[PDB]
C-alpha cells in the first residue's frame, strides 16, 4: 500500500520530465562565457560525476559511444577553462586507451575539431575514426542546406557540428520554448552564434531547474505522460491512479494537433511514435480521436516516423502504431487500415530475426501484440507477461547521450505491480478452491466436461482474467458459476437431443447459485430466458453461444447491481444494440470453431475477416466514453466477448499454459 | 379535500386549555360581581328569550332566568329582560342536570312541578371540609360553609372543582385574590363570557385524539397527536387523571381514556392506577353511569400478561354492567347525550381486540359520530367546538371514500389477476367470494394509499396459499403431490426486490406441509407466518443483523403468531364438531393469553424492531382471529358495508 501512494505522489507531481543529467550537454553549456563561466554550476556538476575509471556518462550501462563522447566533452570544458587538470587528464587516459547513437557522426567531428583547438593527446589516428568522419560528409551532403533553413527538422538537434548557417532564417524554426529541437547543446552553440534572449531563457531555466547539470533533451511533458500511462496500464495497476491518469491524459487531449504529437507540447515537428501512443491511449480511455492524423506519415504506401524526413523507421514506433491500429473503429479513415497491414508486415519480416533491436524484453512485448490481437487480449494475460518484460531500471534510451527515465522506467513500478499481482493470484487460488467445492457438492460434475476440473478451471479463469479487481469478487464468481451451469446444461442437451426430450425441471438449477436478497430473483429471470432461448433456437441451425454470452453479461450486471435506466430512449437503444452485437459476434465465432468439416482455409479466413469487422463496431460502442451507458456496463460486454473470442482463437494447450502462468506460476 | 385536513390540523396544533361553548348561567353569576358578562348576556339572548338547538326542560329555565336576576339586579336592558320572563312564566312544567336540587332552589331564593325539590341533608359536613370533593363544584346553594378549611380544597387554577359558579359565590364570602385570579383569567380568555366548567386541557385532548383515531384519520396527525398525547403522559398521576391537570379529584372517564390511548401509542403506562377506583369489587367513578364504563371496558382490552390484576377485574365487571343494560333502554347516559350510544357499545362489546379491525371499526363509527349533534351534561348544556365537530365527520367520511374508491380499483386488478392466472381451478367452488374475502382482510388492516404494494401482495400471496391448501385437501395430502408447486409464486408480478425472497418464503411454507404432514398439527400457523413474511418483503423492511434482541424478539413474534393461529384453527374446528361451549371456550381463554403477549410486544413502543414490522404481526393475526370469531354471514355484511355501502 505504501508503494501505491509512492507512485501516486510521483504522478501527481508530473511535469516537464524526470530525466538523467547528460554529461555532454552539461559541459557544452559550461563553455558559455560570462555575459560581462556563465553557469559555474554546470561545472560544479561536472567535477563530481566522474566515474572511477576516469570516465563519464551513464554508469549503469557501459556503451562505447556514450562513455567516450560524454567523457571528452567534459574534458574540453575542464581544460579549456584550465581548472581541475587532475581529473582532466585522468579521464584523458580513458579516452586514449578505449578509443576502439543519435547525431553521433555530426557532433563528434565538431568535438574533435574542438579538441584540436586545445592540446590533448588523443588517438585521432584511429581506423574507426575515418569511417564515421566519412559519414560526417555522407550526411552533411544529403542534407539540403536551403531546406534545413525552411522547415523545422530533426537536424536542428545537432547544430554543434553544423557549420556556417543563416541564423536569420533559422531562429524562425525553433521550438516554442526557444530551443533548437530541444537540445541544450544545439541551443548553446546557437547562442554562441546569436544572443537571442528567448534562446538564452531556455538554457538558464534548464540549469536552474536542475541546480547545475542539464540533460540531452528537454522538455518532454508529452512523451513522459503517454509512456507512464501505457506502462502503468500494462502493469495492471492503472485502476489505482484513475484520477491522476485521467488528469494528464486530458493534457494529451489538450495538446492534440492535426499534424500529430511530438515528444513535447512545444515542438512543432511531430513523430509517429508519440502520435500512435497518444492515439491509442486517448481512444482507449474514451476520448474522441481521429486516426487521420496518421496520414501525415504515409508517403506512397509507406509509413515513416517523421513528416518528411523519410528516415529508416525503427522497431519500437511500429509496435506502437500496430497497437494503435488495433483499436480500429469502422468509421475511421482508412489510414489506420493501411497502417495495420504495413506495421504487421514490418514486425513479421523481423520476428524470425534477432533484428528486433532498437529495453529488457522487446521481442516478448511484440510476440504478444501480434499473437493476441485486441479481440483476444485479456488484461491479466498481458499483465502477467508484462511483469516478466518490464525492464525497470534496465531500460535505457538512445539519445545524444545514454539517458534514463526516472518516472516511468522505475524499480518501484515493478515492486508495486508484482505485489498487486501476487495478491491477485492468492485471492484467485482461494477463489477457485471455494469454487471447486461449489461445483462438486452440486452433483454438477456429473454434467459437463469429461474432466470437469478442466471445464471449471477455464470457466473460472476467463472470468478472473477479465474482472480481476479486488472487490469485484461478487461478479467474478457469479460469472464463473453461471458459466458452469450453462456449460453443464448445454452438455446435457447435446447428448440427449434437446429440450424436446428434457425430462427434467432444469429451470430451477440456479438455486445452485447462493441466495442473495437482491441477486437471486433477477438471476432466475435471466436464466429462465437462456432456457427459453434453447427451445426456440432448438430445432434450427442458429447456435446458442450468442445467448450463452448474452446471459452472462446479464448476470454480471445483476451482480454488481447496476441497472440500465429504461425510460431514456437512447439508454435503451445503446443497451439493446450492444446485446445484438454480442449475440451476433459470439454466434459467428461458434461457426468458425465448427469449420475448424475442418477444411477450407479460405472459408475460415472469411469468417475471421467478418468477426473482426463486427468486433470493431462493438469496440467502438464500448469505449465511446460519451455513450449513454455506464462505463462499467460497457466493460461487461467487452469482457464477455473478449473471453469468448479468446477461447475460440486458442488451443486448449495454449489456454492453460496461460492458466498456469497467470494463476499458479507465482510472481514474487 | 386535503383542505379540511389542514383545517382540522391547525385546530389540533392550537390546542390548549379548551375550546368550549359559553354557559349563560355561569356567565350571569358574574352579574353578582362587578363587568362584561352582562354586556354578553344582553348581546346573546335567543328569539323566544333564553343553550340552543337542544331544548331541554331541566335547564332551559336557568339558561334564561339567570339572564334576568342579572339584568334586573343591576337594572339595565329590562326590555329583553321580560321578553323571556313571558317565556319562563309559561313552561314551568331521569334526564336531569348535575347539582340541580342544590343549584336551583338556591337560585329561586333571590326572586308546582318544582314543588318536589331534602337532598342536601345526605351530605357530610366534616368530609366536605377535610378532603376535596365534587360538591365543591356546586357550593352556591349551601348553608354552614366554613371557609377556613375549604380553600385547602381548591384547584391549582384557584377554582372550586373547576366551576366558575361555585367560585363566584366563594368570593362573595372571601375576597381571596388567588380565587379572583382564576375568575379574572377566565373572563379575559373568552373576551367576555364564561363556560360552566374550565379548564378542560386533559379531557379535551384525550377525547379529540380518540375521535380522530376511530375516524381512521389519525394517521394524518401522527406528529400533531403525539404532541398533545405527550402532555397527557407528562401529567399522568398515580391517582388518576382529571378533566384538567390541576384538579386534585380524579375520575375514571379521563383515566380510562388516558390509559387506553397512552398504551396504544406505545407509551409505557401502568394500569394499577385503576385500583384507586375499586371499592369492594365494584368500579365507581370517584375515590355510576354507562358511558364511562364503556371507556373503561375498551381500556381493559389492552391487557398485557404482566399487568396488575385490576384490569382483569375491570373487564369482567364492566362487561356485566353493559350486558345487564344491553337489552334495556338504560343505555341513557347521565354525563352526556349522544347520537349512537348503543352502537358504540354494541360493537365494543361484541368484537374484542383480537378481532377489532381498524377499517371495520372506522366504517361503523362514521355513522355514529354525532358531530355538533352531541351535547354534554354539566350545569348547562355545553358543546366542544373543536372535538364535537361537524368538520370532523365531513373530512373523515371523505378520505374514507377515497379508500373505497381506491379499494374498488385494486379489486379489479385482483380479479383480472386472479382469473387470467388459472387459479380459480380450485379454491373452493365459488372463488369470487374467496377472492373478495382475502382482499378484505388485507385492506381492513393495511388500508393506506401508499401501502398498496403490501395490501395487494398480501391478498395475492394469501390467495395462493388457499389455492394450494384446498388442492391439498382435495387430493389427500402432500404425500402424493402430482405437480410442481414451487413455481406458483411466479404468478405474483415480478419485482427485482420481492420476487427472489418471496420465492424463498413460499418454498419454506410448502416445506411445512411435508414436515407437518405425517403429523396432527395444522398448518394455519405456517400460513400466517407465510403472509407476514410476504408483507415484510413487499414493504422492504429487514431486521438489523447485529442487535441480538431484535432477532430474538422477531423469532418470538413468529412463535406467537404460529401458536395463536394453530390454537385458533382448532376453536373453529372443534366448534364444528360441537364439543360443548364449556370445552371450546377453554381454548378461547387460552388464546386470549398469547394474544396479550403479542399485543404487548407490538405496543411495547421502544424495541429496536420497526413499528411497521410489529404492526404487520398484529395485522395478520388480527385478521386470522376475525375469521375464527365471526359468522360468515357477518363477514359479508362487513365487506359489503365497508367497501360497497358508499358513504357520502
Amino acid at each position: 500500500t505504501t508503494m501505491i501512494d509512492g507512485i501516486r505522489t510521483a504522478l501527481r507531481s508530473i511535469g516537464e520530465g524526470e530525466i538523467s543529467i547528460s554529461a555532454y550537454d552539461t559541459s557544452l553549456v559550461a563553455l558559455l562565457k560570462r555575459l560581462d563561466p556563465q553557469f559555474p554550476s554546470t561545472i560544479d556538476w561536472i567535477v563530481q560525476n566522474q566515474l572511477p575509471d576516469g570516465s563519464w556518462g551513464d554508469a549503469s550501462f557501459f556503451m562505447m559511444g556514450d562513455r567516450i563522447m560524454s567523457t571528452l566533452a567534459c574534458v574540453v570544458a575542464l581544460k579549456s577553462w584550465n581548472i581541475h587538470t587532475d581529473k582532466c587528464e585522468r579521464g584523458l587516459l580513458f579516452i586514449q586507451e578505449n578509443m576502439w547513437l543519435v547525431g553521433f557522426e555530426i557532433a563528434l567531428p565538431s568535438l574533435l575539431d574542438m579538441a584540436k583547438d586545445l592540446d590533448l593527446d588523443i588517438p585521432y589516428d584511429e581506423p574507426a575514426l575515418k569511417a564515421i568522419y566519412a559519414e560526417r560528409e555522407r550526411k552533411l551532403a544529403k542534407i539540403p542546406r536551403d531546406v534545413l533553413h525552411s522547415m523545422p527538422t530533426t537536424l536542428l538537434h545537432s547544430l554543434e557540428g553544423m557549420v556556417d548557417l543563416d541564423w536569420e532564417k533559422l531562429l524562425k524554426l525553433r521550438c516554442l520554448d526557444g530551443s533548437f529541437h530541444c537540445s541544450p547543446a544545439s541551443t548553446a552553440t546557437a547562442f554562441q552564434q546569436t544572443g537571442d534572449q528567448k534562446c538564452f531563457e531556455y538554457l538558464d531555466g534548464i540549469v536552474k531547474k536542475f541546480n547545475g547539470g542539464v540533460p540531452c533533451i528537454y522538455p518532454l511533458d508529452v512523451y513522459e505522460r503517454l509512456w507512464a500511462v501505457d506502462r502503468l496500464t500494462r502493469l495492471g495497476i492503472s485502476r489505482h491512479f484513475t484520477s491522476e491518469i485521467e488528469d494528464c491524459l486530458d493534457y494529451i487531449f489538450r495538446n492534440w494537433t492535426p499534424d500529430g504529437l511530438a515528444h513535447t507540447k512545444n515542438c512543432p515537428v511531430k513523430d509517429i511514435d508519440d502520435t500512435a501512443m497518444g492515439f491509442r491511449l486517448l481512444r482507449l480511455y474514451g476520448y474522441q480521436v481521429d486516426p487521420c492524423v496518421l496520414k501525415k506519415f504515409e508517403k506512397d504506401g509507406k509509413f515513416f516516423c517523421l513528416h518528411g524526413e523519410s528516415n529508416p523507421s525503427s522497431v519500437t514506433p511500429m509496435y506502437n502504431t500496430y497497437r494503435a491500429s488495433q483499436l480500429k473503429f469502422p468509421g475511421d479513415d482508412g489510414v489506420l487500415g493501411r497502417a495495420e497491414v504495413f506495421c504487421r508486415s514490418f514486425l513479421q519480416d523481423r520476428r524470425g530475426s534477432n533484428r528486433m533491436k532498437d529495453a529488457k524484453d522487446i521481442p516478448g512485448e511484440v510476440e504478444y501484440a501480434m499473437d493476441y490481437p485486441w479481440k483476444a487480449s485479456l488484461p491479466r494475460i498481458e499483465t502477467r507477461l508484462y511483469l516478466d518484460q518490464y525492464g525497470g531500471s534496465g531500460d535505457v534510451w538512445i539519445g545524444k547521450v545514454l539517458h534514463r527515465m526516472t518516472l516511468f522506467c522505475n524499480d518501484l513500478y515493478l515492486k508495486a505491480a508484482k505485489a498487486d499481482f501476487s495478491n491477485f493470484q492468492k485471492e484467485c487460488r482461494v477463489e477457485l478452491n471455494g469454487l471447486r467445492r461449489w461445483y462438486l457438492r452440486s452433483n454438477l460434475e456429473k454434467f459437463g466436461g469429461t474432466d470437469p476440473q478442466t471445464t471449471l478451471m477455464t470457466s473460472y479463469f476467463l472470468a478472473s482474467a477479465n474482472i480481476f479487481e479486488a472487490n469485484r469478487a461478487a461478479e467474478r464468481l457469479g460469472w464463473a458459476r453461471v458459466a458452469l451451469l450453462a456449460d453443464a446444461v448445454s452438455s446435457h442437451f447435446r447428448r440427449i437431443g434437446g429440450p424436446k426430450n428434457s425430462t427434467s425441471n432444469l429451470e430451477e438449477l440456479i438455486s445452485l447459485v447462493p441466495f442473495d436478497d437482491a441477486y437471486s430473483g433477477s438471476l432466475r429471470e435471466a436464466w429462465k430466458q437462456w432456457l427459453m432461448a434453447w427451445t426456440a433456437k432448438e430445432s434450427s441451425q442458429e447456435s446458442i453461444e450468442g445467448d450463452t454470452a448474452i446471459l452472462l453479461v446479464r448476470a454480471i450486471e445483476i451482480f454488481g447491481g447496476r441497472h440500465v435506466l429504461t425510460g431514456q430512449r437512447p439508454d435503451l437503444w445503446e443497451y439493446s444494440q450492444l446485446e445484438q452485437l454480442t449475440s451476433s459476434i459470439c454466434c459467428k465465432l461458434s461457426r468458425r470453431v465448427l469449420a475448424q468439416n475442418g477444411e477450407s482455409t479460405e472459408k475460415v479466413e472469411e469468417i475471421d475477416q467478418q468477426v473482426d469487422l463486427e468486433m470493431q463496431e462493438l469496440t467502438r460502442r464500448v469505449l465511446q466514453g460519451c455513450s449513454a451507458i455506464n462505463r462499467l456496463t460497457r466493460e461487461t460486454f467487452l469482457h464477455v466477448v473478449k473471453s469468448f473470442c479468446y477461447v475460440a482463437y486458442c488451443s486448449p494447450e495454449t489456454i492453460d499454459s496461460h492458466i498456469d502462468k497467470v494463476i499458479f506460476q507465482d510472481v514474487i
